[PDB]
């Protein structure tokens, strides 16, 4: 399938153990996608403060249009050294690996796969 409805756990960036992808862009988005895959991705909402307290290189999720059965329809983006790699909407969060934090909420996306 194109898509794939997935319900990714909302994590607090302190809560976070493993704090990125891997170091260079292309590994990032390969193992955000093989995460997400693997029911093994979290998701932390952008606020102030939020990107300094992760590992770059950054995989965000970005809304790709305007969200069929709840789920809003999103891509990946990945940035490094303020250059982002994809075009697409507003950031609903970035992606860090889930190792077994408590998430703080649940956000149901279909993914572009």
């Amino acid at each position: 399938k194109t898509h794939v409805q997935l319900s990714l756990p909302v994590l607090q960036v302190r809560d976070v153990l493993v704090r990125g992808f891997g170091d260079s862009v292309e590994e990032v988005l390969s193992e955000a996608r093989q995460h997400l895959k693997d029911g093994t991705c979290g998701l932390v909402e952008v606020e102030k403060g939020v990107l300094p307290q992760l590992e770059q290189p950054y995989v965000f999720i970005k809304r790709s249009d305007a969200a069929p059965h709840g789920h809003v329809m999103v891509e990946l983006v990945a940035e490094l050294e303020g250059i982002q790699y994809g075009r697409s909407g507003e950031t609903l969060g970035v992606l860090v690996p889930h190792v077994g934090e408590i998430p703080v909420a649940y956000r149901k996306v279909l993914l572009r796969k």
